[PDB]
């Protein structure tokens, strides 16, 4: 019986975020259980939001999912403007070739994982957590698709398209197929320790050499992460033929254009003061003083948003004010 109030991370919130940090998957390493690294990822979305008349592609835009009564985040999320925009973004790009056997006149087509860093300059979706009672609502909606709707307000200051690598399959001793085929070869780590040592902080592989457990692995997601996996199906996101260069993980891409809760986002003017409908995605458009919430709707384009006094109060608008939004829909 609260409501859930999306917006920029502020730096008191560390020990909070914190909290979800040590939640996530410590495959989600854009959420490092670490003071340190959080410290500063706050500091560079706190720098981002506020030089609002410049920007460059370095930055980034960490965003907190808040109970409006007691105050405690029950989420967060982020953006990356501009992969490898400081240090390189690698993957392992899937790709085949064709190998001739003049004398047997085969043409054995084959895979192979090659290092690269072909990501860069795509914006980049990082940070996603939930806590589990919101796993599978419309406030998980939210912590993801909020991001979205930032995008479309502010289109400049983003890529025409956006990636997300999705944290990949390790089982319930933290075990991942892949990193045991192919990193832990090279830097005897167990997965785990390879994950927490990164989030503190080039010839090809053939494919068919791998280990079919490490192959069947490829771009599979941990079972915690298809929960944002499949958000952002529904958005439009499809692969791509990159996968995390540890656990193997998939690589998501959409063009702006066809990303459902960009493309189909309106800004509408509001009405403010007093029905029930269907779940929508609402911000106020705003930059620094960004804030988000999911409400409940009998609205149609052509009209009005018809805002409670609540609801503005959250959203930080009043009288004369414009919101975008979409529906959750399904
Ligand atoms: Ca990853």
């Amino acid at each position: 019986g609260h409501m859930l109030v999306m917006r920029p991370a502020q730096a008191a919130d560390l020990p909070q975020v914190q909290r979800l940090a040590a939640d996530s998957p410590v495959g989600v390493t854009s959420l490092p259980d670490d003071a340190e690294r959080l410290r500063d990822k706050i500091l560079a979305s706190e720098a981002s939001f506020a030089a609002e008349v410049s920007y460059n592609g370095e930055e980034s835009y960490f965003f907190v999912l808040e109970d409006s009564a007691s105050g405690e985040l029950v989420g967060c999320s982020a953006i990356v403007a501009s992969a490898g925009f400081s240090e390189p973004f690698y993957s392992f790009r899937n790709e085949t070739f064709v190998h001739a056997s003049r004398s047997l006149s085969i043409h054995n087509k084959i895979h192979v994982l090659s290092l690269c860093h072909d990501l860069t300059g795509n914006s980049l979706l990082t940070s996603f957590y939930v806590q589990r009672d919101l796993v599978q609502s419309v406030y998980a909606e939210l912590n993801s698709r909020g991001r979205l709707l930032f995008m479309a307000s502010h289109p400049e200051r983003f890529a025409d398209a956006v990636v997300v690598e999705i944290v990949g399959y390790s089982d319930e001793q933290g075990e991942s197929p892949f990193w045991n085929a192919v990193g832990r070869n090279f830097f005897d780590l167990n997965y785990i320790e390879a994950e927490k040592l990164s989030g503190l902080k080039h010839y090809p592989i053939y494919v068919p050499l791998l280990p079919d457990a490490a192959q069947e692995s490829m771009g599979q997601v941990h079972p915690r992460a298809q929960i944002t996996f499949d958000i952002l199906m529904r958005e439009g996101f499809e692969t791509d033929n990159y996968i995390d260069i540890f656990d193997g993980g998939p690589t998501l891409h959409a063009r702006t254009s066809g990303i459902r809760s960009i493309a189909q986002s309106r800004v509408v003017p509001v009405k403010i003061g007093e029905k029930s409908g269907r779940p929508y995605l609402v911000t106020n458009g705003q930059l620094q003083d960004f804030r988000a919430v999911v409400l409940d709707l009998d609205w149609a384009p052509g009209k009005p948003v018809a805002l409670s006094v609540e609801a503005a109060e959250a959203l930080g608008v009043g009288e004369g004010a414009s919101v975008r939004l979409v529906a959750v829909g399904s």
